[PDB]
């Protein structure tokens, strides 16, 4: 459902830039085998920006089909226009997905009242659970704790993916919401720290290529075994950093390809192929994690 | 026309959020009479995020129809997916627009090489002049002078709307491009400074309500009469700042309503109505400018 | 020694701006009674910048005398010139102080190698334990974890006061140093979070006026009772923030005066008296903490 | 003289870190012959942080003695304690200096009112012209245009060395002060831009090694010949940047040694010797400038 190691799964492509079913199946089977808790389909790492709404929906539905009830699937459903986010969410109503990951509007920099109205309107047009997603480095907007508090009062707003990397937010939000509101890290390099402070899991980029380690790290964290979890964290720390050596998901797609998890590392413009230097950096990080 | 005072025009809406032809007509007449150089249609200030492609195109064509050859129209054509930007541009080829204003991809944070490929691909598939648009505070990425220099070698790429407010960019770019490449400010509060450093004009929010003063300011600047231009700028400075007291174009639409230029100040979610405190601040700024 | 609630004690003054012995005695007795773990004398909150070296030394020695072995005393000994920091430290050698709090050089923005050489040289000219102090908002310099690691190899460099407010630093530093290196927060508003992550205590501004609450919060933290500690934290959160409503130690001196702990709230220029609005804000924070 | 190219001169040292009279003489002769407007003695670049008051005064008096009336000398007189700044200023009254350069207090982060009181008190107790110095990246505080406007009403406060690199400050300050208040850049890389916007000169690091080119650049700027000035600036731009590749004045002292202007590149801790990579970068910048 909404705890533990949740993968922000890549949308693997063929050389033409369209979804590769065989690759997607291999990834999903990998996550089932590895103990991943849930899959976020067509979030940021899944190239939401460069799929059209139909393509996006096809990937989500394919991912649900391939998961075949073995692993819960959360759909990316954000938009910077409220009407468009409502449309997208409505596509998944009564679909099998367990909830939605919905990003603060990007580019148009709404106020906190705007963010409140946007997410409230979206929640009102679905029965699905909603996970808010805050990532100001990408959006130009910052969904502050006070506003998360106001939104957490809406019945089906049930958690947040907090991708600021600002660890003070964990307890700021926790004090304004009920004990069942879920706090998930959106920042792999700080996620263990984030769980140590009270968070419930991570929506992870690193879990694409280190799924078993991430699941084990998160289990240990949930049980309060921080020192054991840190050892795993330290082995993964170069990936947590170097998967952003070039823009996400350029490095993680290459890593998936190098590990034999996907057929090609193709992306859509304006994402471009990994540089030679980037390959060498990511390769070293994979070697450090024991994956290669 | 790509120099002087260029208005980033509001998209006036009725109470249902649909484009108000009558209000738009009144704005376009105002710009023609007030000496505005050109109209940017469905830019940021025109709520490009919350119009769908069809609506966006309708507004541009309506603007061209109402302008009736009396003022040049530049279309907002940016996207964060290169295929989508190409597609949107094709809809305007042979429309009568004089050029396009194309923003760096937002949210996905491409590399400089990605930006280069993005804009090169867009330019390749049109004969329309392209004006690059850099606004890191909205997009999460920053198109740097080195990359602007690379792109300025593309025949069709003719200028940049530089909205960082970082005035060192003027001469960093100027020294890498030819004399005929246009440097336009996208930051009203620093625009006169930008012109004094060698910029050619401004793509302006303030121009929506102070069109004549903007046009005269930019002419005086182009002639080197900076002290005279500065007097105008000082009367407009509160508006340059307070049109962003709440997210653009919330204040400017309320200002246009208050002057009588549009029938309603309605916006689309996630933009929300101006607060009372914002009305007060904006009205005071209009009065400082001598407009009310 | 170097754990729990450590007060960054004010240097109380008379109306002429010189140390008030009676006030200092009242504070010290308060900290003994309250369970404060140690006193940092003439740190930042003690107005190190505006005492001359003789005055600084007189305050430290007076504080040691008044403490009368009841509470350990750590001297502020930082300087932005290495020779000057060595001179100051040498004043306290064989004095009774238990260690030194030594800030990264300010203003001159040395490199990390510079910071390494500065602190190594200082440590070499004393047998006293050294606590490094990182506060980039004040110094223009940031002592990174890697360099803290290099310094922690020097026998008498034994801990750090980490005043970035960046909670990721706790585990970054912890992984590079031995298990006996002390990690203390320098940021009251994040300090409980900092202890939750592995830190050992706080050098606190808030402890000047909430000494018993701070000591109890830190004891609960050390014992792993985070939820009980948070309740205390929440009552103190407005002070942790509002003691910086005007520049430290302007608010905390006023609060000390209002509580009857010191005779006057006088400071030395360029610190200036608290504003009326500041008094009202700090008063409300004191009322929230139950102290007034 | 408070206009044109003003050098922030190095304090040349022998291998023991004491001032080298012979090297200083050679620098002063160089500045006299190269048309530098004035010499700032024991500013930032002159290692004011690591000289004691007596040494600082000795260097200023030695500079005046060697200058022998042939070039004006401005003393660095700032401090972070207002009494200390007053005291240091008194040592120079009737010395033959033409003015003082006085930095905003560093480390203690005073309010704007504190800055106002600080500088007003210093100005009150001298008849020497005072030049305010704003450099937030070093001090932790930012003297804002509104406060500069307040201080410019003090008879003795005659200008500002604005080292933010934020070029919007030029005209924000200019509009609040009289026509005779001097605006000087303290950021070599943006200095020509600063002059083009209405600044009167530059207090320069680059001028230590490119005195003639700096002097001609600033004259051309003062005459309005910006394109001609820009040609010079483009040859100096790598030096403007690479003199800060390691902390100032590490690079510039090594550059002066490499040109033969000083006998040693020695600095005081916490400044440390230039790295090999830094030598390479700086030498390349000197060659681009045509100096080697
Ligand atoms: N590329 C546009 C539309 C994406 C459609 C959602 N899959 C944006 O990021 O909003
Ligand atoms: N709302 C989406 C699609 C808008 C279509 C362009 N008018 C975005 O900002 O990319
Ligand atoms: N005010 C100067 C000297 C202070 C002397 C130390 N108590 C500085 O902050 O370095
Ligand atoms: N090193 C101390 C005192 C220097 C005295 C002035 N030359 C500071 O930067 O304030
Ligand atoms: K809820
Ligand atoms: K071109
Ligand atoms: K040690
Ligand atoms: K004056």
């Amino acid at each position: 459902m909404f705890t533990g190691s949740i993968v922000a799964i890549v949308t693997p492509m063929d050389e033409k830039g369209n979804v590769c079913r065989a690759s997607l199946k291999k990834l999903i089977d990998y996550h089932v085998a590895s103990g991943t808790s849930a899959i976020v389909s067509v979030g940021t790492t899944g190239e939401f920006a460069t799929l059209n709404h139909d393509e996006h929906a096809d990937v989500v539905m394919m991912t649900l089909d391939l998961a075949d009830g073995r692993i819960p699937v959360i759909a990316g459903t954000g938009a910077n226009a409220t009407a468009e986010a409502i449309s997208l969410t409505q596509r998944f109503n009564d679909s099998g997905i367990v909830g939605c990951l919905t990003v603060t509007p990007y580019y148009n920099r709404p106020s906190q009242e705007g963010l409140y109205q946007h997410f409230k309107a979206i929640a009102e047009h679905t029965d699905l659970p909603q996970i808010l997603y805050n990532v100001p480095s990408r959006t130009g907007c910052d969904l502050l704790p006070e506003t998360v508090g106001r939104l957490a009062k809406v019945k089906n707003i049930i958690g947040i993916k907090e991708a600021t990397g600002n660890l003070t937010r964990v307890n700021q939000i926790k004090e304004l919401v009920s004990d069942d509101f879920v706090l998930l890290s959106g920042d792999d390099a700080s996620a263990l720290d984030f769980m140590q402070l009270g968070g419930h899991g991570v929506i992870s980029v690193t879990a694409n290529v280190a799924a078993r380690d991430m699941a084990q790290m998160c289990k240990l964290a949930a049980e309060g075994h921080f020192a054991e979890a840190r050892v795993i964290n330290q082995r993964l720390m170069p990936l947590h950093n170097k998967l952003f050596v070039e823009p996400n998901p350029i490095p993680v797609k290459w890593a998936c390809k190098e590990l034999g998890l996907v057929a090609t590392d193709t992306l859509r413009l304006p994402m471009t192929p990994i540089t030679d230097s980037g390959r060498e950096t990511v390769r070293a990080a994979l070697k450090h994690a024991g994956l290669l």
